[PDB]
């Protein structure tokens, strides 16, 4: 009467009343892989209704959603040290024009910087996306490819870095495990963890103090800089006036020695929601001075909390 149910992505169907019964008042049950995924919308119990279509205990006749767990880390680039497996399970390597990075969202999206993927999007060439690996050049990695690249509509390439943000839709769902896990998006009160002098963490394979790209994933803990000091650090030649906007945050040391650098573009500056005990993305590696690690020449990051409406619009509509 209602027919075979639809399959649940990252979940499955199980007939409760009997194997194959699909008639009126027949009961089925949905479920996710609860260890690394969590069911949303409803509790998964659906009863065939007189309308002739499966209906949940809340009246919905659409599937539920198996959302990946996010923000998990085995913890709990200039002047950093080597990450261990599972410290940054969201870290993504993006290979195209040059080496860049991103962060896994859900199991089929990658958050990165617009400047890192702009030339390859408009050249209509797919991005080579790798993850589940600490070594930049290892042959053993989880492979994915870009199905679509969305660059923020206010971004103007080669004309500053306001709105330096982009989303990549992966053509396949990646398997979620302790090795590969997305980063959480910040909640509306997440700014309480991103005040001045609050500590975030940048990770990447970019240039180190040696002046070469790192073979292994690195990371640094660095504090948020007062926005006046951020504006003042880059309000001078050769930078255009207004290079630092309200859509940006600075991070680093007035004495120097800890920074992001070239090759870290698109990586997530993450912060710990100490109450949920989950890591979330507060920044995206965007730009900064030529001399990474130099005193008062802070790294500049795109402010992700400003772009939650844009991210949710794109992920929900595509
Ligand atoms: N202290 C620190 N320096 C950093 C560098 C990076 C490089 C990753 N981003 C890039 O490579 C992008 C694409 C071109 N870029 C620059 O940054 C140049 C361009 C120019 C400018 C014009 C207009 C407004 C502002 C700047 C002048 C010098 N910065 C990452 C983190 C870092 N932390």
């Amino acid at each position: 009467d209602c027919g075979p149910p639809d399959d649940l992505p990252s979940g499955r169907v199980e007939y409760i009343t009997g194997p194959g019964v699909t008639t009126y008042k027949a009961v089925i049950q949905y479920s996710c892989e609860e260890t690394f995924y969590t069911m949303k919308v409803n509790d998964g119990k659906y009863v065939c209704e007189a309308d002739g279509f499966w209906t949940s205990s809340k009246g919905e006749k659409s599937l539920p959603v198996c959302e990946p767990v996010c923000g998990l880390s085995a913890r709990t680039i200039y002047g950093g040290q080597k990450a261990k497996p599972g410290d940054f399970p969201w870290q993504v390597l993006i290979l195209g024009g040059t080496t860049a990075a991103g962060a896994l969202l859900y199991d089929n999206w990658v958050l990165t910087a617009a400047h890192a993927v702009y030339e390859q999007k408009h050249d209509a060439s797919a991005l080579d996306i790798r993850m589940g690996t600490l070594k930049r050049l290892s042959p053993h990695y989880t492979q994915a490819w870009s199905e679509a690249v969305f660059i923020h509509e206010g971004y103007t390439h080669d004309a500053g870095f306001d709105n330096d943000i982009a989303l990549i839709k992966l053509n396949n769902k990646v398997v979620i495990n302790s090795n590969i896990t997305p980063i959480c998006l910040p909640r509306k009160e997440a700014e309480s963890f991103m005040r001045t002098d609050d500590i975030g963490t940048a990770s990447g394979w970019g240039l180190t103090q040696r002046g070469f790209l790192a073979r292994n994933l690195m990371y640094v803990d660095i504090p948020i800089v007062d926005h006046q000091k951020c504006t003042a650090a880059y309000e001078k030649p050769p930078y255009p006036r207004g290079s630092v906007t309200a859509n940006m945050l600075c991070a680093g040391l007035e004495s120097g020695g800890k920074d992001s650098c070239r090759g870290d573009s698109g990586g997530a500056l993450v912060f710990l929601d100490s109450e949920t005990e989950r890591w979330f993305v507060g920044g995206i590696v965007s730009w900064g001075s030529m001399n990474c690690g130099e005193a008062g020449q802070y790294g500049v990051y795109t402010k992700v909390i400003n772009y939650i409406p844009w991210i949710e619009n794109i992920i929900s509509d595509f």
